[PDB]
């Protein structure tokens, strides 16, 4: 079945390429070991060729196939890794074309949805110069995509979220705290959190960039998920030594986190206390 697909992958007829893909595509959908079964019978090295189709109907089927590969488990995706899809990836990352861009940000997003080997992978491949390009998008859903990517690859360890702060993200976020759109707000204060989960050098990386103002305003915002997540980036800048902790106290937070302990929603009732506490 599966090594009669891989096989056809390669086929001068469009038709019987397309009818696999979409065939490899469906199978990989499935299950995790569904996943295993196409990567054993070699349709990665076939899928990767593929990624530098002109054709927009093969390459489509493909990103699908290889975003859903990368669906499953964290040594599946060193498979992909493996492969060598990455490069294919990052370089359809300059795609005027908004469906490829699209599935080419999922597939990365899927890549670094694992462990810090495979978020590195994704940086040293040079994602990260890219999706910070695309944070200076007027496109929200792009915009979504790319912040959505940035925030996986921040999640992994100290050298990670150092990559994403040494690719100048910091003020792409920072300048996107200022937006009437909280919908953005969502996704930028999500990402800078995951920079603000990172060692001293990486909090104040975060505090230099002067989001501390920005955040302290926010603590004030009438969207209980936009005023969770100030407090957040708040309680995880908190996490870093008594220089940052400083810094902190000099922003005016003391007195929003005194009110905050005092609300009527009962889960921010506590993520300003354990901020307070964390504090002094
Ligand atoms: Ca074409």
């Amino acid at each position: 079945e599966l090594p009669q697909m891989v096989q056809q992958l390669n086929s001068p007829d469009q038709q019987e390429l397309q009818s696999a893909l979409r065939k490899l595509s469906q199978i990989a959908s499935g299950g995790n070991e569904q996943i295993q079964a196409v990567i054993d019978a070699g349709a990665l090295p076939a899928l990767v060729q593929l990624l530098s189709s002109p054709n927009e109907q093969i390459l489509q089927e493909a990103l699908w196939a290889l975003s859903n590969i990368a669906s499953g488990g964290n040594e599946q995706i060193q498979a992909v890794i493996d492969a060598g899809a990455l490069p294919a990836l990052v370089q359809l990352l300059s795609s005027p074309n908004e469906q490829i861009l699209q599935e080419a940000l999922w597939a990365l997003s899927n890549i670094a949805s694992g462990g810090n080997e495979q978020i590195q992978a994704v940086i040293d491949a040079g994602a990260l110069p890219a999706l910070v390009q695309l944070l200076s998008s007027p496109n929200e859903q792009i915009l979504q995509e790319a912040l959505w990517a940035l925030s996986n690859i921040a999640s992994g360890g100290n050298e990670q979220i150092q990559a994403v702060i040494d690719a100048g993200a910091l003020p792409a976020l920072v300048q996107l705290l200022s937006s009437p759109n909280e919908q953005i707000l969502q996704e930028a204060l999500w990402a800078l959190s995951n920079i603000a989960s990172g060692g001293n050098e990486q909090i104040q990386a975060v505090i230099d960039a002067g989001a501390l103002p920005a955040l302290v305003q926010l603590l004030s915002s009438p969207n209980e998920q936009i005023l969770q997540e100030a407090l957040w980036a708040l309680s995880n800048i908190a996490s870093g030594g008594n220089e940052q902790k400083q810094a902190v106290k000099e922003a005016g937070a003391l007195e929003k986190l005194e009110q905050l302990q005092s609300h009527e929603n009962e889960k921010i009732q506590k993520e300003a206390q354990e901020a307070l506490e964390k504090l002094q």
